[PDB]
């Protein structure tokens, strides 16, 4: 039940509920299971613009909160401002936007999802005549000016990024007049690609390292490629999930936490959902962590085939 204090003031659980389902799963599912990762106990769930289900987990809150399981205050909800909303003069209507399909009068969190601006519209993925898709350039300087204009309106209560590296931060963090620090950064973290550098350099300047895929990724087969290996049926995981008698998601969630790095976890079942909770239950020893840190392989999961040409294409 634990939150770690962010840079502003504000508190966050280390424990989110990652809310991303491919197209083809029907959207009523999404609803379905937010709804039980809050009974389950879950307080922190990430959605995004791009993810097209804001306005059922808004829906699943407000069902968990009319039926008095939760109040507002107790759950700290994500957004995400798309790439094609990077132009300061559309991220207040990109949050108003979030806000009204969700039904919600704040974010607790607004991030900036990407740092790869896209080409403006209503596209969420636009692509020119040849398949390619279609860059934008913009001063992120300005999209994080906007950002802090929506802290202070009292529309997102914190405001941090995702995706960025070390000189994208420092970008931010060197501009004159900041007014707010980014709270935080959501980038990809899991025993595979563990961002120890970057989770190091975060820590310096009191910014939280917030890791998604820490179990893997779904493998999508758009993005992952087939042959990459199975963070799962890790030899090490699950000889550590033996020992503990948990399971290898479990040895990966825990890894995350005792690194003071705040963990993200999907999942759209029942039992699976459940389980995950139980990150809080046991305690790896400073001698499995250790192991855990000798898995990283530089492995991104998501492969990048017509992002790498991007001149803020983080993995440069
Ligand atoms: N900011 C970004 O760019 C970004 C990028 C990627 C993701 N995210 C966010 O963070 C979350 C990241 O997670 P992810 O979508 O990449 O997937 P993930 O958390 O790495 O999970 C991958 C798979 O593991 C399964 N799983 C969950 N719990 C399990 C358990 N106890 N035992 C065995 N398998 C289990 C799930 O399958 P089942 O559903 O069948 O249980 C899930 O599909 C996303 O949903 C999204 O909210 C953000
Ligand atoms: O859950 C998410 O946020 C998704 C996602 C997954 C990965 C990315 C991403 C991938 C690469 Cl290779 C690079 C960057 Cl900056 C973002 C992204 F922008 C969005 C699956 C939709």
């Amino acid at each position: 039940h634990q939150c770690v204090k962010l840079n502003d003031g504000h508190f966050m659980p280390v424990l989110g509920f990652g809310t991303y389902a491919p197209p083809e799963v029907p959207r009523s599912k999404a609803l379905e299971v937010t709804k039980l990762a809050i009974e389950a106990g879950f307080r922190h769930i990430d959605s995004a613009h791009l993810y097209n289900n804001e306005e059922q987990v808004g829906l699943a809150i407000r069902s968990k909160i009319a039926d008095g399981s939760v109040k507002r205050e107790d759950i700290f909800y994500t957004s995400k401002l798309w790439s094609t909303f990077h132009r300061p003069e559309l991220v207040r209507p990109a949050l108003e936007n979030s806000l009204k399909k969700a039904q919600l009068d704040y974010v607790d969190l607004y991030l900036i999802h990407s740092p790869m601006s896209l080409k403006p519209g209503e596209e969420l993925s636009p692509t020119d005549e040849n398949g390619k898709v279609i860059f934008d350039i913009v001063d992120l300087c300005t999209t994080w000016e906007a950002m802090e204009k929506c802290k202070d309106a009292g529309l997102a209560k914190s405001i941090g990024v995702s995706n960025f590296n070390r000189r994208q931060l420092e970008m931010i963090l060197n501009k004159p007049g900041l007014k707010y620090k980014p709270v935080c950064n959501q980038v990809e973290c899991h025993p595979y690609f563990n961002r120890s550098k970057l989770l190091d350099f975060c820590k310096s300047k009191d910014i939280v390292l917030v890791a998604y895929s820490a179990l893997g990724s779904q493998r999508d087969k758009r993005w992952v490629d087939p042959n990459s290996p199975v963070l799962l049926e890790d030899p090490v995981l699950c000889a550590l999930a033996k020992k503990h008698k948990r399971t290898p998601a479990l040895i990966a969630l825990r890894y995350q936490l005792q690194r003071g790095v705040v963990v993200l976890a999907k999942s759209y079942n029942e039992q699976r959902i459940r389980q995950n909770v139980q990150v809080f239950e046991f305690q790896l020893t400073a001698e499995d962590m250790k192991a855990i840190d000798g898995l990283d392989r530089n492995l991104h999961y998501f492969n990048s085939d017509s992002f790498a040409s991007h001149p803020n294409y983080p993995y440069s």
